[PDB]
């Protein structure tokens, strides 16, 4: 309808106001000594949190343009979370630091394009420096430290992640779920993990993790874009008679077949789950057959005439468990016989032998690794169900952080990595002077996270930041103990992936908001 | 939607305003001589109460941030109530005292972390001192005094609780309900008490206690996560034909099964009750078999193929009564033969003999204690049903208080315990000066409850507090008689668990409020 | 209802205000160095776009008359987009330039008719000059450059378009869709393209392209305007039983048939697609029989008694795919045998031989070209489905731009073509002085797009525009590299059709608003 | 009275807005193509003038901070009028340009005192360069050209002033007054 349009300086001022509000509200929770934020949980008691993710999620400014700026920086922090699993607060702190200085530069009269080029160059150089300073994470000690640091100082999370990590190799498939009692357990089931997000967010039965859990489910191996719900109706009735959950690996469920199935999720005919089918054509049928032989099911495809109307319970797959995330789906301990799995992996190994292209060999090696490795199951022994879900979510996010670390290395925590990077890149320049100014803005932003942590601790950020900059290597300020020392020695590690993703995304949103000239919104 | 965000000083000022409003409204009711609070009972007549629980529950500030502050100090007081059953007003009085002084310190310029560390250290030392000064509660006289004091001067409650307590030992299971006549009756039956909460609050038929009472119910021993209401529909029909109430001990009723059971419970086909199954795997099946042999029923499990579709009336358990609370469920006088119970306890004793781990031996000894100990039934007698319910609720809360006392000792009542603790810890100091200031704030808070009681009595709190501080041991001020004397001699006892929980929770909420920097709420 | 009427100067002032708002919001995104515009995407995160089409689409002024002016200049830009596929922002930039200067001329006192005549004359001369300066686009190099420039610096789009273009000739039929994976493919199916827009916008299953895709559908070769759905109800049931999609090439679907087909299309009983039948009388039946022989179906017509009630599954045509746009519909690999197609094209060649009129020979030659040439299929390869849709949309719009270029030539990009045209037409005059003023206004407008691009780059538009005007031929300012040079050498090409359409439409809307005297709108 | 105090960039922006208002009023009267400015007078008819000093004198803004900026940059035109008698529009144009570019550097973290020192050094060197680049203006033709350019390209005024200085020499005194004729 009628819309309000802001141009230039007014638009950027509103942007900065909204970004400042969100960034303050989130950054007050950065570091181990973060403050508390009281979020009004509607009718119930307020939730006091030190988690910047929740504070950012709950922030929605009244003013439409300020709200828009807050939402953009928030969503870029969310991109950082998705890419890394940690550093959303750091990304917001970095984003505000570039944005506040950058928008001041724009309001001065400097060219937004030059500033964006300078910040892009500085952040690219910063990522190169972080890769240079990154130390590979292969020993279980570093993995435990990373898990502890990403679990908000939880040593048990770090040590369990390290144990399960070394048990199945650094590239192995690891899953976590609730335990039996108050003791943890480590198991090696024979399953696999294929990228398949849920086709509807309403499938989520776990609000603490945004994932769908099915125990002893029925795996339907559709190789056709499902458009109607009528042709699996006998199959749905058979599953309901069986009572086990039903999940669907189809190419794409579109139209009413989705919506009706969506409706079924609140009707509870079965525990409906729908995921996309990874791979295409030959690859799609290859991993579909792999899932069939892992779960003992049969691949049903319309091309071979195997229509969903004739799909019986025997053709339907079966496994011990399945987990569905927004990006990938892990099938856990399929009931298919070990002999069939061994035959399938042998066939794919001879496919590797006959393969000549690098892509073919690499993909088939990934396939055989997926089938042979299985899944590492962790049964965390927390006391209560609330503690079950919270500890398992912490373990999951810290596990993702550890995987990011082992794929990209680790660096000094507490913002020391960015401090060292800024010290290394202090001399970097650009084509013109405004690019150099953007570089300086990015360097101050790199300083920002450690300063914010020290500010949260109550100490003066200037003295501590100067002391850390004076030190070399990984010298820094342990905030939890409020004492200086080597971050690696005191276990304050940051996954290099986390830091590089946070900085890159903060630079992205900063440049986007700096170069923005007009904003349109619904009129109040 | 749109949200209002407060930062720092404004946030904490709103916090203090809300806390002050709630704390005044509640603390005017502390002690035997508490004032009256008139709560508007909507259309009907107002309710005058001296019970701080009701006053706190009815308090909901108009201003959103003041509302959040009041709501969460209220919820911390509720945590104290749940942990102890008494000292809700004392927890609020302590909470206001720390928050008022602590937030004054923050507004001065002192560091919130330093204050929180100091308060936490002072409260930990206070709990140690309270444990040191606690006198074990084993004689029936002390139990009677604690029961009387937790019911706000109800001698009959204390004496009946003491009698039932000594009848079945300090670790026995005790339940209370309405008697036949106007006199109290003490009985010993063969029941048991397993931790389980009702899966829906709508099951509560007793608003005065938040508990579900089923007389002569049908116990269904589910060992499976119930997800549908279809499979026990014949069982529901059989129960409705019988007419007795139906309760289900299930692992977890999730999905549409819970919703259908709720729809049934406001449709009243049967008296539907659902509780979670305590224990896991071997322990779960062990206590399920214990319940089966106590109630004469048969364990129904899908693993052995004993599916709920074939569940008949014979397999259903039967007992004299069952009481369901939010955390624990007690079965009263199951119809199983004494010979079967004796055989089961003999089997578990043999399990104890063959067990070697301390955990297994302790768990099996707990099982045999719960089985062979029996249940002390108190058929309390009152003139009217309203008086019946009020007396039984007072007896229940005082019984919980007596259990807390016998598990943690007793201390001088009327705030004398905290006065003595502050006198003992006057010399305690922290790492820096602001930690010492937080310690002093905690000590003044320790003084606060006795001062508030004396203020309620109309006397000057300063003179009486000075006189109590000058005295040593358990010397204090009897408020009901308005005269000094030994707290134990005049029966003014406090369960040590009550006081330590109230102080610890008050310190927790105070530190959370002090370290809080930002608040978000829905825009008015 | 009640309406607000503006007259003369006030109306034109409102025109200018609304046009200025929209033109600013869109023009801040012109050129490779365009700024960012933040569009509020309702509840979700804001969308940052440099695409002027989206910014123009969002803009809707609150003031009714300002909104009206913005909407009409926006719709003229949309006409330019539809006619060319590119230059929407350029059309708006040109429109504002004429409008701002023209409405100043009207407010001065000059005659609107004289200004409109002058602008029309200048734009006609500009189109003649652009045709003169246009260089034919036949080599794959120029096609690749045009595809890259229309896709906003996407070299892969340009090269793939050039390859597919040279594969099937400059007049060949080319279609694009999603590929298998990350790799592209170039094939030539046997199909044809006919002008038939969808009869309901709700048929669109591709919001990113506004097109309807049916994979392996059933073609209904109806030769009658379908106004009732009852008589194909058995056909609809048969199609639903088969499960394949369904499209109708009837003359028109209107009234009850249209409403019921729409109801079906949100109910999704079958994938309903309705398109009008191209051709008339002999031509209509001729192309209907061509579709029948290509898809192996049978033409169903009420004139020969072949009523839709007796239409069985065999009579319906079958093809590999079909794409429906708002203006034309393309079939993809009909299942008709190649022998039947060869016989049909031989018959139409004999018709060419027997044809005497130029129209008959040309139409039959077009028919044989459509049948024999087939359809070029591009399976573009991208990582993700969202990337699939975005890359295929960019490829489609750049393909339309390349077709416009090859049918009208190419000119210097970055507004250099219009600068050169203004330099050539600087001497042109009109009947009276105000016509000359309109000519000068149009010349400044021709200068406007390059000036706006340079302004977006941050450089001074005056110096760069003077330097470009000083140069001759195709000398200009590469904005992406921020350096001068030959546009053809640096690959900054503009399809001459795009530029002439943008300029002509801008002149059209400018003259319409200048000659406008009265406004009526709904009263606020 | 009660004071409003504005710090940093808010104060600088308001000051610059006032300077921009005054200088925009003044600088539409610069050059041969510069236009005129109407100044409303409390007594009599409005004054149509092209002098930058008159426009600068008349400018006073509602906002107290913008008015502070305007009254501060008005001193450039006033001092230029008092000292040289001409160049008041050029003086105001130069002042605003130094202010606009100076405030840009101040916003970029530069030290304003050192910016002032650099501006002063540049202007001292510029005065030296002007003294070097100047040429004597002694003949009547150059005086006619100077007067013509200073009278907004009015050749009659320049010729009249050249004739007046020729008649009264170096020691004579020339004054300008109202005349009856056309
Ligand atoms: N003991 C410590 N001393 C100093 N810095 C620490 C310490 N522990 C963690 N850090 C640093 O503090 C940051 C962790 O803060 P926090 O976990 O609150 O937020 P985050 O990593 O930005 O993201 P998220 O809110 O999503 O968890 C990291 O930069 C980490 O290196
Ligand atoms: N006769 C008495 N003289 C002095 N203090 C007493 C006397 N009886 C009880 N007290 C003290 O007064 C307090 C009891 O007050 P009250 O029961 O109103 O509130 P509470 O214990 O804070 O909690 P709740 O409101 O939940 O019952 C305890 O601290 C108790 O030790
Ligand atoms: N590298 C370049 N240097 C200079 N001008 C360029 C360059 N690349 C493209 N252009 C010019 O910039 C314009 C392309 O801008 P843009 O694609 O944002 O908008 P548009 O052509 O008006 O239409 P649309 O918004 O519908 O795509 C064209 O005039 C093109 O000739
Ligand atoms: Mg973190
Ligand atoms: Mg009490
Ligand atoms: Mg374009
Ligand atoms: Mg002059």
């Amino acid at each position: 309808a009628a819309k309000d349009v802001k141009f230039g300086n007014d638009a950027r001022v509103k942007m900065l106001r909204g970004v400042n509000v969100l960034a303050d509200a989130v950054k007050v929770t950065l570091g181990p000594k973060g403050r508390n934020v009281v979020l009004d949980k509607s009718f119930g008691a307020p939730t006091i949190t030190k988690d910047g993710v929740s504070v950012a999620r709950e922030i929605e400014l009244e003013d439409k343009f300020e709200n828009m700026g807050a939402q953009m920086v928030k969503e870029v922090a969310s991109k950082a979370n998705d890419a890394a699993g940690d550093g959303t607060t750091t990304a917001t702190v970095l984003a505000q630091a570039i944005i506040t200085e950058g928008l001041k530069a724009v309001a001065a009269g400097m060219n937004p394009m030059d500033l964006k080029r300078g910040i892009d160059k500085a952040v690219t150089a910063a990522v190169e420096e972080l890769k240079a300073l990154s130390v590979p994470c292969s020993d279980s000690k570093a993995i435990a430290q990373v898990g502890t640091i990403s679990a908000n100082s939880d040593e048990t999370v770090g040590k369990l992640i390290a144990e399960a990590m070394d048990k199945v190799g650094k590239e192995g498939v690891i899953t976590v779920e609730d335990g039996t009692g108050l003791q943890d357990e480590l198991d090696v089931v024979e399953g696999m993990q294929f990228d398949r997000g849920y086709l509807s967010p309403y499938f989520i039965n776990k609000p603490e993790t945004g994932a769908v859990e099915l125990e002893s489910p029925f795996i339907l191996l559709a190789d056709k874009k499902i458009s109607n719900i009528r042709e699996m109706l006998p199959v749905l009735e058979a599953v309901a008679k069986a009572g086990k959950p039903l999940l669907i690996i189809a190419e794409d469920v579109e139209g009413e077949a989705l919506a009706t199935l969506v409706v079924n999720t609140m009707r509870g005919i079965v525990k409906v789950a729908a995921v996309k089918a990874p791979g295409f054509g030959d690859r799609r049928k290859a991993m579909l057959q792999d899932i069939a032989t892992l779960t003992g099911g049969t691949v049903i495809s319309e091309e071979i005439g195997m229509e969903l109307e004739k799909a019986t319970l025997e053709d339907l797959g079966q496994a011990k468990r399945v987990v569905i995330n927004k990006d990938t789906t892990t099938i856990i301990d399929g009931v298919g016989e070990e002999a069939a799995i061994q035959g399938r992996v042998a066939q794919i190994r001879q496919q590797i032998e006959e393969a000549t292209s690098d892509y073919d060999r690499e993909k088939l090696q990934e396939r055989v690794a997926k089938l042979a490795g299985g899944v590492a199951v962790i049964k965390v022994g927390a006391a209560t169900e609330v503690e079950m879900k919270e500890k398992k979510a912490r373990v999951e996010d810290a596990l993702h952080a550890t995987r990011a670390a082992v794929e990209e290395g680790v660096v000094a925590g507490g913002g020391v990595a960015l401090i060292r990077v800024a010290s290394k890149l202090a001399d970097l320049r650009g084509q013109n002077e405004d690019q150099n100014v953007g570089i300086k803005v990015a360097l101050r932003a790199m300083e920002a996270p450690l300063r914010q942590i020290v500010l949260n601790c109550g100490e003066e950020p200037s003295v501590v930041a100067n002391t850390v900059k004076g030190g070399d290597g990984n010298y820094g300020y342990n905030a939890a103990t409020e004492e200086y020392g080597n971050m690696i020695d005191m276990g304050i590690l940051d996954p290099t992936k986390v830091t590089r993703s946070a900085l890159q995304y903060a630079a992205s949103v900063a440049g986007l908001m700096i170069t923005t000239e007009c904003m349109v919104t619904d009129l109040p």
